[PDB]
């Protein structure tokens, strides 16, 4: 089978099953929704909410990008040294690692997820507390036997759509529904056995390096805050369509540092040739070719992609300052989850040749105010937003504070078992949570979200105290 | 004519004379040179010791640095302030000085060097004793006048390279030879009238002044030892292409500060602005125009060079101290002549913030050692080096010594006429440069000085007597 599909090649017939039509999320009361407010995603013709498009033809749109002609790379020189000088950072703050087993490499899944090709099936279906048995066994006993002979399998990647709350444009109006990129079993726990030991050290220096990927806002985060306010200007690029836009070479250049620190260097070497070969995308009907772009399904994913964003950053300010990187990262101090980032710094940067340098590469930064020209700097960290939230600082110091949007989202919507009508009141925690996440807006905000969730409690299972909002606040901020 | 001349614009065509292809370096016996011996510098096609590139290829080698992207300036609020206070302490050291007659300017000049554009003849060619005649006269009047009128000229500058003794490596490996910047007779004159006062109320306190031009190393060196012995660390950087790394933003602002402080401010400024526009450089072939980088060839430019590099000094310690930049001066003591630094402190200098500094700015410290790292810091002033000479101390003061190597060098090499072949030996019979040796290689010792007298008295049976040991030493020391 030959042709071309969605302006990609095609490799193969489609192997995945039909997109879903359900989603997760369950109203909380039966009354109507305020105007203006999110709603879950588009779920095809079912949906009884709009007459659309086909899922497929959502997915083609999701899907052109990755057809689109790449940017320029970066001067080699420039690369090379900025790849060298991040190589050599991690190297003083990584604590060398011992492999991992097969053992750990199939207890570090999700089994609440798809197996992905050829099965499709949830993995706790194989689960049996210990290791993988069955259909999921064999498959997980043949890709572990291939990793340690240094033998390649090539990934077959499964395409889906992300269910999520949307912003009602997005229902109504041009319907648009996010690619989700799932992995294959067998792929899964050979990134694993071979990016574990990596991805574990990395997560042991979320605060000593801009890599932030594992975290934890309440306890972590104004540390790494204050580091940043140590700093003179800050700026963040809001980019749009990160993934689809980035070049497998930088890519290439983050797997070969993530492979020389890797304890075992020739598998990990082998593994990442396979992850970075253009990679088969099942959309269902057909097996397609998609050679460039990032292949976000697989579990490491999100440790490569946030160091290609360093490189891609270390080297638009090269660029910019034309000084060494290792000039500009010990004034300098980053954070990098994926696509998004916060960028504290002590240099005057020409922001004109820095978005200039930032577009040339094929990325897509774009204003607050969606206007073209070029990025704005500030002299505070205030206001910055990195993982949903608002960096605000007070005498207690620096916090990141979920936005308000988010808040009466949650209070709005539950997630629960998939059903077909998004409006259906669930006749069945994160209340607490929630007002955990207003306390730090204030007493009115922590007023009005304690009476909605006292409403709220009261119509379903069991009481639960509201407590005073200086005694939450002190609980969020200094636990 | 247009294009780009190594890296560099192209403004006109070039009117210089060829490069030269003699030297003025003769050999003092017939003898074999010693293995590993120093010669001078590759003299072009016609050089018989090797078959190397032509002389305008070195000298494309050599402009190259100047088409490089410069460092990054300093903060504003660092640079204002350390400006501000060199200002106010030259303010308070230097003595007032009258306006320079234009006799007195013509007299200041070196007659043995060329006049430069447009007639490239030796100065001595037209001077009378008391003023400038002919060709050169009509230049000097008109430079005069337009001085006095305050009106513009352009700078022509010509390029050539310095005839010296390099390390054979220069000759047999990687040829190289030092770029020269002359300066016309009009732009010479003109600089003298306004910065002639300035220089000599800055020479005139060449000891209370961390600019050491016109200092006398057997009289003012042990009282300027002393002095920075007074303190606890000492360091050297070394710096390596000292004049193509310069910016033009800080010779402005030593610029303006000469001007300040000359007696003729308004003239100044004009004779200033002229010099650090971008220059018109004459490499023979086109006059090419360099934005950046040092003019090195005005009568004043040791002191603007001088200042520039007091400018970043005190900028790197106000960037790692934080602390005011007159603590920073009450707590140090500097010693600058052109590139040549040293540099003693009292504060905990952080010896990689300071490096990095001076890396930031585009300069290029380097290590005793010439490996990369940090710079070094030590607790004794023995082994820095300031112009050519050690630093060195016993129970009677401090003194600079010139090394071994250097003596055996100009026991090796006579200066004389240019010729083509530098192993000839020279028939003309040098008794002040034998005295300087003797007295030079008498600081090192009753040893080496009986080595040294016997080589200068088996070279002296050949031309034209040897004291005691103690009897120099006492001359040398405390004259």
């Amino acid at each position: 089978p030959s042709g071309t599909y969605a302006g990609l090649p095609i490799a193969d017939y489609g192997d995945a099953p039909p997109l879903s039509t359900k989603t997760m999320f369950w109203r909380t009361s039966p009354e109507k929704l305020p105007p203006g407010a999110w709603e879950p995603a588009y779920l095809g013709s079912k949906d009884e909410r709009v007459d659309g498009p086909s899922l497929q033809q959502v997915m083609r749109d999701q899907l052109k990008p990755y057809s689109e002609p790449r940017g320029l790379l970066p001067p080699q020189e420039i690369l090379d040294a900025v790849c060298d000088a991040i190589e050599n950072r991690l190297e003083n703050t990584l604590e060398p690692q011992k492999p991992w087993t097969f053992k750990k490499a199939c207890e570090s899944l999700d089994k609440n997820t798809s197996s992905g090709y050829p099965y499709h099936k949830q993995k706790s279906k194989d689960w049996t507390g210990s290791a993988f048995i069955g259909d999921l066994g064999d498959q997980a006993t043949h890709a572990n036997n291939m990793y340690e002979m240094g033998k390649s399998m090539r990934p077959i990647y499964t395409a889906a759509l992300k269910d999520e709350l949307v912003k009602p444009d997005k229902i109504y109006g041009k319907i648009k529904k996010r690619l989700l990129w799932g992995s294959d079993l067998g792929t899964m726990i050979r990134a694993a056995r071979a990016f574990g030991p990596f991805c574990d050290a990395l997560k042991e220096t979320c605060i000593f390096n801009p890599i932030r990927v594992g975290m934890s806002m309440n306890e972590d985060g104004p540390f790494i805050f204050a580091r940043h306010a140590n700093f003179r200007y800050h700026m963040d690029a809001d980019y749009t369509r990160w993934d689809s836009t980035q070049q497998r070479a930088i890519l290439k250049r983050a797997g070969d540092i993530m492979v020389r620190l890797s304890p075992e260097p020739d598998l990990a070497r082998v593994v990442m040739d396979d992850l970075l070969a253009p990679s088969l995308l099942d959309v269902g009907d057909y097996k397609i070719v998609v050679e460039e772009g990032l292949p976000s399904g697989c579990p490491c994913t999100t440790q490569l992609n946030s160091l290609a964003h360093w490189i891609l950053t270390l080297c638009a300010m090269v660029e910019v300052t034309r000084v060494d990187p290792d000039i500009v990262m010990q004034e300098s101090e980053f954070s990098f989850y994926g696509d998004d980032e916060v960028v504290s710094t002590n240099l005057e940067l020409d922001m004109v040749k820095y978005t200039m340098a930032l577009r040339r590469y094929g990325l897509l930064p774009t204003r607050a105010d969606k206007e073209e020209g070029p990025l704005e700097r500030r002299q505070t960290l205030q206001g910055i937003s990195f993982l949903r939230r608002a960096i605000v600082g007070d005498q207690f110091g620096w916090y990141g504070r979920l936005d308000r949007a988010s808040i009466d989202r949650q209070l709005l919507w539950t997630k629960g078992p998939n059903h077909q009508n998004p409006f259906e009141t669930l006749p069945g925690s994160q209340l607490m949570a929630l007002l955990g996440e207003a306390a730090m807006h204030g007493e009115k905000y922590y007023r009005t979200v304690a009476s909605r969730v006292s409403k709220e409690a009261a119509q379903s299972g069991i009481e639960m105290v509201v407590p005073r909002h200086r005694s939450v606040l002190r609980w969020v901020r200094f636990g």
